[PDB]
């Protein structure tokens, strides 16, 4: 079904378009997924300059199709099943005493490659706070992300708080609401409760002088 297009390494290209309180500016990703391993290798450049945000608050925004479904649960698997039409993700991320930002995402094939194409909104922000002031760590905690079924609207919701290291010992909590929905008409698999864990580690390319972030993520399924 959509999963047949995930068995082995698959190019991915993400475009975002972003403004945080009327300072616009985009980012290009080029890497590749594979599913088998639930493996991501990406590498994201700002080609508008300085990014006006720090890194670390785009990593959730920057294709969940990637993630590894064991065996035994891939009836679960809403990402690949809207494969290759694609769905849209929809979020709101609420960083507690700060703003927000506001995200759209299609994410499909072109041919075959993986593309997920974003726009990002981010209002209400502290001119001093931990995102504008850019006082998050260049790193990344575990989380899981909590996946329950919409049925009303064949698709799929998610929950999760990500925890962002602030560079005095703190922490910059994130809040997360997200909802997808596919882009296709054909069936969907609608899942049981479950949720994604997810690692991701940021690093800097010694060759790169523009603006840039370097990810390698591990997204598994679990909790059935
Ligand atoms: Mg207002």
């Amino acid at each position: 079904k959509g999963e047949e297009l995930f068995t082995g390494v698959v190019p991915i290209l993400v475009e975002l378009d972003g403004d945080v309180n009327g300072h616009k500016f985009s980012v290009s990703g080029e890497g590749e997924g594979d599913a088998t391993y639930g493996k991501l290798t990406l590498k994201f450049i700002c080609t508008t300059g300085k990014l006006p945000v720090p890194w670390p608050t785009l990593v959730t925004t920057l294709v969940q199709c990637f993630s590894r479904y064991p065996d035994h649960m891939k009836q679960h698997d809403f990402f690949k099943s809207a494969m290759p039409e694609g769905y849209v993700q929809e979020r709101t991320i609420s960083f507690k005493d700060d703003g927000n930002y506001k995200t759209r995402a299609e994410v499909k094939f072109e041919g075959d490659t993986l593309v997920n194409r974003i726009e990002l909104k981010g209002i209400d922000f502290k001119e001093d706070g931990n995102i504008l002031g850019h006082k998050l760590e260049y790193n990344y905690n575990s989380h899981n992300v909590y996946i329950t079924a919409d049925k009303q609207k064949n698709g799929i919701k998610a929950n999760f708080k990500i925890r962002h290291n602030i560079e005095d010992g703190s922490v910059q909590l994130a809040d997360h609401y997200e909802q997808n929905t596919p882009i296709g008409d054909g069936p969907v698999l609608l899942p049981d409760n479950h949720y994604l864990s997810t690692q991701s580690a940021l690093s800097k390319d010694p060759n790169e002088k523009r603006d840039h972030m370097v990810l390698l993520e591990f997204v598994t399924a679990a909790g059935i």
